């Protein structure tokens, strides 16, 4: 058997954490080009 | 006189507030989506 | 400050929305 | 009736102001 | 209304400042 | 190489859907 | 050696396959 | 996971990278 939910979330999970450590890089160079 | 990096940097830290709202909606819409 | 108080306005509004 | 358009057109000259330079 | 069409002109020329940032930052 | 130019591929289909959302929930 | 495209390329697939339906 | 693990390695190659 798989836990196909268990794996799609942990999956789903990571891509949320890369995309948010992309984001408060775009956050950091945005606030720093305005300021 | 006027204290221009004063003003300038009230109006600054607006636009980043109205940003991260806007980012705080995409980021929810984004989980959303992939969930 | 003008920009300012057009900043909350729309922040205000985007609020509404939401 | 109409800041909508008005304040989006300011803050938009303002915003192109802010990231100049 | 609440703006709503003006509001996403606005985010747009956001966004697309973060993106040309980070693709500099990086490339 | 820590992989840039796959990462900005990556990042860029991020952000398209992010906006494309943004858009769809506000318009 | 190149893993950077490899993965890059499983990814992405992975992306596409996530955001379906 | 294939997903995980090739997730962890974009991060860590972007955690170097900045
Ligand atoms: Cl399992
Ligand atoms: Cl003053």
């Amino acid at each position: 058997s798989e836990d196909y939910e268990r794996r799609r979330s942990e999956c789903v999970s990571e891509m949320l954490d890369l995309e948010k450590q992309f984001s408060e890089l775009k956050e950091k160079l945005f606030r720093e080009r305005l300021s």
